[PDB]
């Protein structure tokens, strides 16, 4: 193209191209103020436009790199704010470009973002609506400078959305509040996913990664042939790896041309491809990528013909081992769109296990002639985990059903921090309420995403300050291993109780006063507080304490005096309590 900007200005749109615009530069100079932003986006809005108008135009032929590293060295303070990063500018293409890309700032010293109250936000909302949405946008990008630009823009027009529809609502922050908590979880879980894959390529290596991409994308594209599959993994990987490196430019048209691809070979690889293949081209990767699995071909043959009776499967594993592999993980995940990723895996692993040890052997097919079999155990744990936790979450409900965790959990690791407990079994509490409502059949997909975002997060946290071993154990296992090793957790049996604190289980009247969510937090705290405390004790022991405590602030708040209740019955709750358990 004779002009990249207008080309893009004209594929985007205006007002896309500004939003874009905003996020690339609130990524590289996360400490410069809003108002210098919005300055930025108008002088390279104004220039694209005078390249729309003429290509031919003064600046117009120079490459965006170019463009977008020439307008970040004319930024007057780089030097002072950014020290570094400023003798990037006294680089040329493409070094410059790389040099930025180093330093760029993945957790920035900014302070917490604070929500503020529903009707300052929709007043700010109304009386300037392009400045509200657009400072946040900028806040959240320099917040998150490696998050996928488009994708933030898609948060962004949901967030438009959530203020439309519910500042113009009878009770607005009954409306507005929970759109909100949603979309930051999704936004975060969104967030610490491209980081968490971009960490796995480089850990477990391409193979790793080339053989999820083969599971996936057989489940998702069932009809699809073997050659096919192996195509669009080949192209997702270089996508992947490409993206993992932070160029949006170069990251950008490796997924359009993707999306490009797959929109004009739909009948070889999915029917349910039409919808997002019609969007426009800044929404098509995005669209495609969370595609609804199709359907599997109606009479497909058991894998025993081509894996365990063909008198050729160590001739055929020989002569490309990872290709056949490859096949094994294709035809077992287009069969099961109802398992795991890493169920799959860990099937094709013991697969290719089973070959290496029996294809050396006296009598192979003999020895491979019951790897079927060995299947079994490794499909029936996960179901049985999902099937035993969602009849508890049934029973108890969510809350409850959080309680019953955090007692299981501070019993098998309780060298955990009580915040860390609270805040991981609230989590997994939420993964139960999520998929366990889910028909069998898509339950272990669901699980699997949303376990792998809470672990993570818990892997992170308790990497940064270690306590416990086996926790760092399942944290550094292999991607297949660490849900099976955080399940294999037993009660810690060498822990000495922690020491009696009379402050841990002493409460005030500012209980009753506190908000639903704040007030189970502090509830859930102190219950993991009482099991690092008195761990032996049994179900019907915590039962009647957390009964009686449930009595005692049921009481001390319907109370003419609030605060001398919580002391003189809070007391007696205590002593009562420390002779009912042991
Ligand atoms: N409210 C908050 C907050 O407390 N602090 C954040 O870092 C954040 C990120 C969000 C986010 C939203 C959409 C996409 C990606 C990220 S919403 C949000
Ligand atoms: C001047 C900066 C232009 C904005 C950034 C590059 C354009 C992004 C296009 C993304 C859409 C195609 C790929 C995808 O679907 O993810
Ligand atoms: C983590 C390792 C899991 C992979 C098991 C072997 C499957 C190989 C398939 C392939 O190479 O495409
Ligand atoms: C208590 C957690 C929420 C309820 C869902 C239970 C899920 C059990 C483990 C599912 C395993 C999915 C991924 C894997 O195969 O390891
Ligand atoms: C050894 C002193 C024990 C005093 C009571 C400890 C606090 C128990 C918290 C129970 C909270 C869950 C029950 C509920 O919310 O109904
Ligand atoms: C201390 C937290 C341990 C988390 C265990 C998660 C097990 C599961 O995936 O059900």
């Amino acid at each position: 193209h004779k002009s990249e900007v207008a080309h893009r200005f004209k594929d985007l749109g205006e007002e896309n191209f500004k939003a874009l615009v905003l996020i690339a530069f609130a990524q590289y100079l996360q400490q410069c103020p809003f108002e210098d932003h919005v300055k930025l986006v108008n002088e390279v809005t104004e220039f694209a436009k005078t390249c729309v108008a003429d290509e031919s135009a003064e600046n117009c032929d120079k490459s965006l790199h170019t463009l977008f590293g020439d307008k970040l060295c004319t930024v007057a303070t780089l030097r002072e704010t950014y020290g570094e990063m400023a003798d990037c500018c006294a680089k040329q293409e493409p070094e410059r470009n790389e040099c930025f890309l180093q330093h760029k700032d993945d957790n920035p010293n900014l302070p917490r973002l604070v929500r503020p109250e529903v009707d300052v936000m929709c007043t700010a909302f109304h009386d300037n609506e392009e400045t509200f949405l657009k400072k946040y946008l900028y806040e959240i990008a320099r917040r998150h400078p490696y998050f996928y630009a488009p994708e933030l823009l898609f948060f962004a027009k949901r967030y438009k959305a959530a203020f439309t529809e519910c500042c113009q609502a009878a009770d607005k922050a009954a409306c507005l509040l929970p759109k909100l908590d949603e979309l930051r979880d999704e936004g975060k879980a969104s967030s610490a996913k491209q980081r968490l894959k971009c960490a796995s390529l480089q850990k477990f290596g391409e193979r790793a990664f080339k053989a999820w991409a083969v599971a996936r994308l057989s489940q998702r594209f069932p009809k699809a042939e073997f050659a096919e599959v192996s195509k669009l993994v080949t192209d997702l990987t270089k996508v992947h790896t490409e993206c993992c490196h932070g160029d949006l430019l170069e990251c950008a048209d490796d997924r359009a041309d993707l999306a490009k691809y797959i929109c004009e070979n739909q009948d070889s690889i999915s029917s349910k491809l039409k919808e997002c293949c019609e969007k426009p081209l800044l929404e098509k990767s995005h669209c495609i990528a969370e595609v609804e699995n199709d359907e599997m071909p109606a009479d497909l043959p058991s894998l025993a013909a081509d894996f365990v009776e063909s008198k050729d499967v160590c001739k055929n594993y020989a002569e490309a081992k990872d290709v056949f592999l490859g096949m094994f993980l294709y035809e077992y995940a287009r069969r099961h769109p109802d398992y795991s990723v890493v169920l799959l895996l860990r099937l094709a692993k013991t697969y290719e296990t089973t070959l290496e040890k029996c294809c050396a052997a006296a009598d192979p097919h003999e020895c491979y002639a019951k790897v079927f079999d060995e299947f079994k155990p490794l499909v029936e744990e996960p179901q049985n985990l999902i099937k035993q936790n969602c009849e508890l979450f049934e029973q108890l409900g969510e809350y409850k059903f959080q309680n019953a965790l955090l007692v299981r959990y501070t019993k098998k690791v309780p060298q955990v921090s009580t915040p860390t407990l609270v805040e991981v079994s609230r989590n997994l509490g939420k993964v139960g309420s999520k998929c366990c409502k889910h028909p069998e059949a898509k339950r272990m997909p669901c699980a699997e995403d949303y376990l792998s975002v809470v672990l993570n997060q818990l892997c992170v946290l308790h990497e940064k300050t270690p306590v416990s071993d086996r926790v760092t154990k399942c944290c550094t296992e292999s991607l297949v291993n660490r849900r099976p090793c955080f399940s294999a957790l037993e009660v810690d049996e060498t822990y000495v109780p922690k020491e009696f604190n009379a402050e841990t289980f002493t409460f005030h009247a500012d209980i009753c006063t506190l908000s639903e969510k704040e007030r189970q937090i502090k509830k859930q705290t102190a219950l993991v507080e009482l099991v690092k405390h008195k761990p032996k004790a049994t179900k019907e022991q915590l039962k009647a304490v957390m009964d009686d405590f449930a009595a005692f602030v049921e009481k001390c708040c319907k109370a003419d005096d609030k605060e001398t209740c919580f002391a003189e019955e809070g007391k007696k709750l205590v002593a009562a309590s420390q002779a009912a358990l042991g």
